[PDB]
């Protein structure tokens, strides 16, 4: 049960790591990238003691970007020694890192404020299908959403959850508490099996107060299939 | 008529490739290069069921850019396979790819309230040319935009439509739905067979007050010419 | 005469090409080079008939930048076919192509509104040498300056054109009208023999209203040397 | 003691430089990389007479950097001929240098303005463990910032230690003062065995109005693990 | 004594011209490098008759650079003729050519409208050793700072000149006039042995109005040390 534990708990450190393939990978033989894969395979139930470790395809879907990684761990030493072990593989030396942020999971700071029949809506469980695609929108908020106190925040995120609301059952959300990390506030991360339904989600937010706060959003918008690894990888050594 | 189907009906998503030759392509001996761009010709052939795929040579035209696909599909896991297959043929491993956006067709928002008249001139049949031109220019909307009322927003919009309606007869004009997918709100794709047109229409447009609202413009606009595959592709196998 | 119907005449477009040497051009023994040279002088002379190619030397005066063409042409479909015939020669293999920008060339739209005498002072005939610097200004104009009505704009543009005549002498200047082709509404070009006229025409127009409205001036401004293609090739077969 | 002399005294300069390992050095044979490890660290034992010099491991943490050496020197003089001697070695011509910042300690400028009770705070000794966590901010400043006057700095950066009081216990900050030296005002340097509080410490900064006074904030911000040089260039050499 | 017309007297142009050396230098054999660093030491003994060229170690120091040079030449010609000898010298071909920045020096617009006294400091002379550090500032004015007539631009640096005397002793200060020679106003250079002050300069200035009229200041920063060009050379043989 462990494995669900790191993906619903709190203080458990979500990682986001982007890679890239290089022209000279298909330069070598498909003999030699098939064992390139098993190593690679290998390492990630090394490491399945500490570390759970989901993959996706983006290639196709984001631009200068092939593979995704998202890691739960407790501690960050943990998810660098793998990624560090992990870029060290055959395969690792021929992919081109991307983008790299971490956050933290959180017990919630507003929902307690909100009216019960939210907080009811909220638990009522949302999408959950195989297979579903993935995106990944990092965020730094303004000076000016810091500047506001608690319950002027808390009657925006009220807002900010309404206008979410009828998206529950359609688009799993989590959210990763990112500042002092890295260059942003917060990750933020979802799944779908209707494409449609997310960007209406997100077109449904534009219109609420609090989210013209976000001085940063997307750069890069992450767009990626969910998929086993062995798929993925099997994939590139064709 | 299926082809056609995927040209104008809503729900279809519609994603745009960019890609960049490698130097060392032109390496390869003329008789290599030219069984590569058959590879390619019967790859998209073999999808010809599932995804309809346009060519557009923007080398010369775009910087830092060869080669665009426009490519229409009901699912974008379908774009993806296409994609990733593309990218894995022998031709595709010496090509860098560049930019890539996606973005829904829908039915209109606004179009219902404006006057009947205009109505009829937008129905009235535009441009339709072989080879023309082509241009796509990605838009990202400034907040104020989304904080305006539907009132609001129908009558910025009427005015857009009223600037352009006099370039109907020589620009053909597409419209994509792209928030979430990517880091834009739209991407806006046309064709024409004068340029000087085209220059005209963006500057009418550049007098009304929604194009104000556009906190991204370009970064790129790409700039091609339209024609069939073979034809690109054979201009790269000399 | 046509070559002057091509450089003054109105609806002629103008393109703006870049490119660096790469490194291992240099790898290349000095024979082929040479032979290298010949190809793209051929190439351009079997163009002589379609468009005319005018070729600058960047190398040590604009950073990242050995040589710059500017072309005029009839259509961009010409621009492209040349622009990728050179790319694929020899020569052409060996350049990274850096920026690309296009323009057509326009009837003036305000100097029918200025003063007699203003008009006059335009008429005379200002520099005109041999082998002269040129200058290439890219800009991109702010939303309040499209917001302006046709009087203001006349206005500050007569302010403009009055701070700029004691210039017309020691310096040539032409406009591109570049919106909805590129990132940019206009490219500006300039020859002149003596550099500081140049740099103290530009600091009288930056006292000017309206040289505030651009919102993006340069990045970059390219600083080169007018000189016939054989100078300049020639000097990279050494 | 000397060793401390740099670490703690004023006058000190500091600078912070990273590094990336290129693809090709895996190409390399572990024989001929585990000499070069032997060299680096050579080159670094020559040097403890004149400079300190320590070693983070931001492969898997920071994007796109590997190492990071903090590097204490009475003259940059010295760590110009420290890192260019580094670069030099076989191990350094693999590396791509990302960023590079350099900043002088010095004695506090608001502190004495500072009740005494804070004083006292600040005196009594923070976080201090083997193999911390280490984060590095960069920080620019904004016009407004200089524009006040000294005893508006001072309340402002009272509130700003106030907000950070609570946290002196399990995080270590250094700050180096680098205005004229490259782009930035400040480095500001942490170390923390516990990465949740360093995050907490950042959230309860962003409410203080000195906060927003930050022009420029991270881009990068470097996120790693201290260890002994031996360690992570080992690593580097399986 | 032309040596010192050209670093003291108006009407003569400045160069900066950036350097990196490529990985691929240290594969050439020691023997080679030896012979490479005669040519270019050769060839600036050439152009010693139409330029001076002083040289900066730049490694260690500045980011992404190795070497710089600062040319003073009566026309750009000349010194453009000079850098693409160099860059085709053995030594040249392995490098990489960072940024350049061109300025003509001048005879100063409002140090006439300071008071006598000013004028007088302003005359006594300043810092002069041998192998300074040296610092570049690249700076575009904002739109503002040309809006305002002459005697408020005289105000404000003469307000400007007062904050930076007591630094003329340890600090010494050239300008060059940039605007129209490339995407910036003014080139700042200065040579100090206290790094210290240079630092504390900046910051004094930083209270003085004028200084929040720079709209880009730096990007880069560039620091080294001013040697001869032997020795750095020499290090690069080595
Ligand atoms: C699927 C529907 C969504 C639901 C039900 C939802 C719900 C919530 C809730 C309840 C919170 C408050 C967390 C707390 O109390 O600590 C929150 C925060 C947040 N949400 Fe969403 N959200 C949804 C979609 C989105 C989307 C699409 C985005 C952006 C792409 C987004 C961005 C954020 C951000 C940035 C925060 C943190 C703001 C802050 O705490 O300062 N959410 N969301
Ligand atoms: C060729 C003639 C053109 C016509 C007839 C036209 C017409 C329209 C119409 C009717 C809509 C509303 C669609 C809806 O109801 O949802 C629209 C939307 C839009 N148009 Fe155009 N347009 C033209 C050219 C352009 C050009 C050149 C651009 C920009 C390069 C442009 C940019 C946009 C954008 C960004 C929207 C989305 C507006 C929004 O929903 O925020 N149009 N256009
Ligand atoms: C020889 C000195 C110059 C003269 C005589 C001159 C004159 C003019 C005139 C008459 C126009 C309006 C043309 C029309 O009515 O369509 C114009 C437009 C323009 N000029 Fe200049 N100019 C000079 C130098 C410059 C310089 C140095 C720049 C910037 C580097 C510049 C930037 C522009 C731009 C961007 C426009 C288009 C403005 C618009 O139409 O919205 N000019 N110039
Ligand atoms: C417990 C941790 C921290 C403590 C105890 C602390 C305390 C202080 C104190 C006392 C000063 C004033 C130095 C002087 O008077 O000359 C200062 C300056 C400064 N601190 Fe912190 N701070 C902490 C954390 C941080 C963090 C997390 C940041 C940013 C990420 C930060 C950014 C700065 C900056 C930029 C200055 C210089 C302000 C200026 O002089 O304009 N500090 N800090
Ligand atoms: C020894 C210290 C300095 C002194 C004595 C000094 C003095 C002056 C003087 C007298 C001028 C006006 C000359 C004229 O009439 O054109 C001037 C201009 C200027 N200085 Fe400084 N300066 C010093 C340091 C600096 C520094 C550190 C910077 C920036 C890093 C700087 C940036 C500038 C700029 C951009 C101008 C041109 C202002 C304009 O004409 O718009 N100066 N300086």
């Amino acid at each position: 049960a462990d494995r669900e534990k790191l993906l619903t708990e709190s203080g458990v450190y979500g990682t986001f790591a982007t890679f890239q393939m290089d022209h000279d990978w298909w330069d070598l033989p498909g003999e030699s990238r098939v064992i390139s894969v098993a190593e690679v395979k290998g390492l990630v139930e090394q490491w399945s003691g500490k570390i759970l470790v989901e993959s996706y395809l983006l290639r196709g879907l984001s631009d200068h970007a092939d593979l995704m990684f998202r890691v739960h761990a407790r501690t960050l030493s943990d998810t660098q020694q793998f990624l560090s072990a992990f870029m060290g593989t055959r395969l690792g030396r021929h992919l081109t890192s991307g983008g790299l942020l971490h956050g933290v999971s959180k017990k919630p700071t507003y929902v307690a404020g909100f009216p019960e029949s939210m907080k009811t809506e909220l638990q009522v469980n949302g999408e959950s299908g195989s297979r579903p695609y993935a995106i990944v929108i990092p965020i730094k908020k303004d000076a000016e959403w810091w500047a506001l106190d608690q319950e002027a925040r808390t009657a925006l995120m009220q807002e900010h959850t309404q206008a979410a609301l009828p998206y529950l059952k359609t688009v799993k959300a989590k959210l990763y508490h990112s500042t002092g990390l890295d260059d942003v506030d917060f990750i933020t991360y979802f799944e779908t099996e209707r494409l449609e339904d997310f960007h209406n989600l997100v077109r449904a937010l534009q219109q609420v107060k609090e989210f013209r706060h976000n001085r940063r959003f997307g750069h890069p918008t992450l767009l990626g299939t969910m998929s086993p690894l062995d798929e993925i990888l099997e994939k590139f050594a064709q």
